[PDB]
């Protein structure tokens, strides 16, 4: 939120008030947050706005135990598609620093390897990211980046993922549930859990694999989710979908300022390529669950 | 931007991703700013969000010379429709403090009468609002309100105008031009003016009668428009639409974070009640121009 200088002259098509960009999908939430789909944004305008602020984006990714194998494709495709032209700082959290592949980066981009402990259960590995993002890295992130983007590693970039996502707080629509009614969402349904959401509440089902925002908002979210997980652990309960359950509770009670469409987290294997998706931007890589 | 506590449990209809709110109009700009139309927002959610921040809204209005006659209806209808339930501070700028009508206010609402000089030409009266809002009232507004809303007085509220409009910076689509191509917009077209916009630039034509934002953003806008008007005056040129021309230049170069639809500034006399308007919220009162 620093003083913003004027945009230069730009030549682009006039937005027309009586022509929607997209008529097939919801492009704004009932709390007036944009839902980001292809056709809703002019990337040239957004790139100008964010470049004029010299925006730095941090990207966090965890690669613990066998998941180090996903890093090469993840990082090489991020170089092709993630925030190209902007300052990027990758933060790779791993138990095997020597297994991080040497990936060639474009100018203005850097990578830090952060060693962490590996936990036995994949559920605990997934869940402990909230603590790792918040408690350990609070001060570093505040000094080094403007926004944090927190993603799964078992993924590849296939198309543009850029500054259109940046906002104080965002979540991403889970690709399996964007057409589902709220009663069908796999929220935590046990009232004994901090993640509990009743059947008559819920806006969306957000996937735990892609969330972000300003550093302050991300530290708030990760701190709250970590605290809620600790309460659950003390009470002998583990939410049905782990960190994702808590993320969903948080974003129900603290509405995101943008929502990313499932373009931003897709599984083509599983779900194909429906008409509503004009681009598949960030997609699941096969993982043979029982990695 | 203070710490935001959690929303309470709320029961409301689920937003459905594959059902747009409105298919007849553009509801988001190409820079991802919501365009505020009826059907795009859930006021209960927004009221909760803004009440939890104890939001105070300042409303500025100028009533100089014969325009004091418009104050009674303006203020009485604002009491019925403007930010009801929230803290409101009216700032009435006038050359005739004794002519301000005694209007009964709801709880949490206050009115201040600010005496100013009357200028001879209606164009100068209109134009000098930018200076009056910025230079004179900078410190007061920063201490007293969170958002400023700056409107014409020759108007009445007929329907809800609430926290859905609040954002760092907003303008309102001029009711005569929302369907027009940019070449038809009455921007200042002389390159000798600071307000100059070429025929191949422009997003929208914003009306000078309804704009606002955070206090900081409004002071930035009003300061920039005042400075630009002073440059024009020194160069012997007066923009075709005065302050409105400068407002349009500013919002071209500094994109608003929400845009209000013409629901928010309408003239039923002149334009009727088209199908695209589900509500007429803030409307022109007859003024017999040659007042
Ligand atoms: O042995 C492991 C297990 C997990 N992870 C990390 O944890 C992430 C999440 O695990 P998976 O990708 O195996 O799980 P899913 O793809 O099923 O994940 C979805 O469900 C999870 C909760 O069960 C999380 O919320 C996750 O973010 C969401 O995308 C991985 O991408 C990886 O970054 C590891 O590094 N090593
Ligand atoms: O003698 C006057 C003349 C003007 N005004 C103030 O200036 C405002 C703007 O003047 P008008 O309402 O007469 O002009 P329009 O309705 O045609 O205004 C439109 O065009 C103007 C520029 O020409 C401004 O930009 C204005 O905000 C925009 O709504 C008035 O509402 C009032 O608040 C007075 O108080 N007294
Ligand atoms: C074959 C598995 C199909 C799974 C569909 C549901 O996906 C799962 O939904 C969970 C919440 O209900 C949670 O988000 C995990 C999610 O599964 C992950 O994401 C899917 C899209 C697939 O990529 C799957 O392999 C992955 O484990
Ligand atoms: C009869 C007059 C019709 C005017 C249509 C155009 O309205 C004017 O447009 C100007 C910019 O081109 C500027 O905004 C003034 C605006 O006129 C004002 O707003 C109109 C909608 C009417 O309410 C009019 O009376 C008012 O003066
Ligand atoms: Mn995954
Ligand atoms: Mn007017």
């Amino acid at each position: 939120g620093e003083f913003m200088v004027s945009l230069p002259r730009m030549v682009y098509p006039q937005p027309k008030v009586l022509t929607p960009c997209r008529k097939d999908v919801l492009v704004v939430t009932p709390w007036l947050a944009p839902i980001v789909w292809e056709g809703t944004f002019n990337i040239d305008i957004l790139n100008e706005q964010f470049r004029l602020q010299n925006t730095t984006i941090g990207l966090t990714v965890f690669a613990i135990k066998k998941y180090v194998a996903f890093l090469k494709l993840f990082l090489e495709t991020a170089e092709k598609h993630f925030m190209v032209g902007h300052r990027v700082h990758y933060y790779v959290f791993t138990d095997q620093p020597a297994a991080v592949p040497r990936v060639t980066l474009g100018t203005g981009r850097q990578l830090s390897v952060l060693e962490v402990r590996a936990y036995k259960r994949w559920q605990d590995v997934s869940m402990r990211r909230m603590e790792m993002i918040s408690d350990f890295c609070e001060r570093r992130f505040l000094s080094e980046v403007d926004y944090l983007v927190c993603v799964d590693v078992d993924m590849e970039f296939r198309d543009h993922v850029g500054v259109e996502i940046l906002t104080p707080l965002f979540g991403t629509l889970h690709p399996s549930f964007y057409g589902s009614s709220r009663e069908a969402f796999t929220y935590e349904r046990r009232p004994q859990s901090q993640a509990y959401i009743p059947k008559d509440e819920g806006d969306f089902y957000y996937m735990g694999g892609f969330f972000g925002g300003s550093v302050q908002e991300v530290q708030r979210l990760t701190r709250a989710c970590h605290q809620a997980m600790m309460v659950d652990q003390a009470n002998g309960i583990e939410a049905v979908w782990h960190d994702e359950s808590h993320l969903n509770k948080y974003l129900l009670r603290h509405k995101p300022t943008k929502v990313l469409s499932p373009e931003y987290l897709w599984d083509q294997q599983l779900l194909g390529w429906p008409a509503v998706l004009r681009k598949l931007r960030f997609t699941a890589v096969p993982k043979n669950h029982q990695v």
